């Protein structure tokens, strides 16, 4: 029993606003958490 665009459009309504809210807030924050997490907890190691 296929759909159209009303059950799931609610998901395609708050996601488009999501993008604007944190478009540029992605690279900045990551750079702080990019170098810390390769020493402390040690994803890999011996």
């Amino acid at each position: 029993s296929p759909l159209g665009e009303e059950m799931r459009d609610r998901a395609r309504a708050h996601v488009d606003a999501l993008r604007t809210h944190l478009a540029p807030y992605s690279d900045e924050l990551r750079q702080r958490l990019a170098a810390r997490l390769e020493a402390l907890k040690e994803n890999g190691g011996a």
